[PDB]
C-alpha cells in the first residue's frame, strides 16, 4: 500500500513551469497570475483505507479523499470537476484526472525525504517539490 513515508503536513519549497501547466489547463490568466504566488501546505492522512490529501493556501483550499484505484468525483483547485483516480506504481502515488476529453497526471514519489509532484498536460511538465514540516 501507500507508504507510511507520505503521511504528514508538507511544505512547497520550488515549483517549475506550473504557469505553462495551468496555462494547459485552460486556467485564466488572473487565476494564473495567484497560482505562481501561491506557497501550499499539503497535508496526507489516512483514515483504514480512506487517503485524504488536503491543499491549503491563500488563494484556495482543495481537499480529495479516496481508496486507491477507485475512481471518484474531484472538484480542483481551478473549479475543473473531474473524474479522477489515484494508483501505486512501483511506489509513486499516481493521480489521473478525466474531464470534457481531456486528461492530466500528477505523480508524487518520495526523493531525499521530499515529496516531488509530477504534473503533465499537453506536454508541460511542471515539478513542485515539498519539505516536510
Ligand atoms: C491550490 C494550490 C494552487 C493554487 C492555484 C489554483 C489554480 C490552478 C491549480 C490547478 C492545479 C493544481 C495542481 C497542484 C499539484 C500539487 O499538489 O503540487
Ligand atoms: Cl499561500
Amino acid at each position: 500500500g501507500m507508504s507510511n513515508k507520505f503521511l504528514g503536513t508538507w511544505k512547497l519549497v520550488s515549483s517549475e513551469n506550473f504557469d505553462d501547466y495551468m496555462k494547459a489547463l485552460g486556467v485564466g490568466l488572473a487565476t494564473r497570475k495567484l497560482g505562481n504566488l501561491a506557497k501550499p501546505t499539503v497535508i496526507i492522512s489516512k483514515k483504514g483505507d480512506i487517503i485524504t490529501i488536503r491543499t491549503e493556501s491563500t488563494f484556495k483550499n482543495t481537499e480529495i479523499s479516496f481508496k486507491l484505484g477507485q475512481e471518484f468525483e474531484e472538484t480542483t483547485a481551478d473549479n475543473r470537476k473531474t473524474k479522477s483516480i489515484v494508483t501505486l506504481q512501483q511506489g509513486s502515488l499516481n493521480q489521473v484526472q478525466r474531464w470534457d476529453g481531456k486528461e492530466t497526471t500528477i505523480k508524487r514519489k518520495l526523493v531525499n525525504g521530499k515529496m516531488v509532484a509530477e504534473c503533465k498536460m499537453k506536454g508541460v511538465v511542471c515539478t513542485r517539490i515539498y519539505e516536510k514540516v
